[PDB]
């Protein structure tokens, strides 16, 4: 509850009522990486639910249905990498101090990481992950993990 979920491959990550997919590149060229989508509609089997496991000093975040992972991308955003980094695909998991919400933020020694940020991307959508500096109020930054037989089955 405070409590981050893993080995849970069920796992939703939320903001707000939204929830987050991810779908594997249908581009034949060399792809950099996938949008992560919030909303509350999933584009394809397993596309909603994520895996997350200790990652050294953090955790990595895994989607069973785009075999990607969540990655801090070059141009500030959060996308579904295919292969595994571990320069890009460890988060640091940090309780808010709140209800069962959290901030999933780049690692920084020192602390200070940008975070998660759950925003439209135009005025027609979609809504997507950017990293931003964290603003404790802000509640686009704020995560929870719904899991599978708890919240829903």
């Amino acid at each position: 509850a405070r409590k981050i979920p893993l080995d849970l491959p069920g796992t939703r990550i939320l903001n707000g009522a939204n929830w987050a997919n991810n779908s594997a590149t249908e581009n034949l060229a060399t792809n950099s990486g996938t949008l992560i989508i919030f909303d509350q509609s999933t584009p394809g089997q397993d596309a909603d639910r994520w895996l997350i496991h200790n990652y050294l000093d953090g955790y990595k975040i895994f989607n069973m249905g785009s075999n990607n992972w969540a990655s801090v991308s070059r141009g500030n955003t959060v996308l579904g990498v295919s292969e595994f980094d571990g320069q890009t695909c460890k988060w640091s998991i940090e309780y808010s101090g709140n209800g069962e919400e959290f901030w999933i933020r780049v690692p920084r020694e020192g602390g200070g990481g940008a975070v998660w940020t759950i925003k439209p991307a135009s005025s027609q959508g979609p809504t997507t992950v950017f990293l931003d500096l964290l603003k404790e109020t802000d509640p686009n930054q704020r995560i929870k993990f719904a899991v599978e037989n708890l919240y829903f089955q």
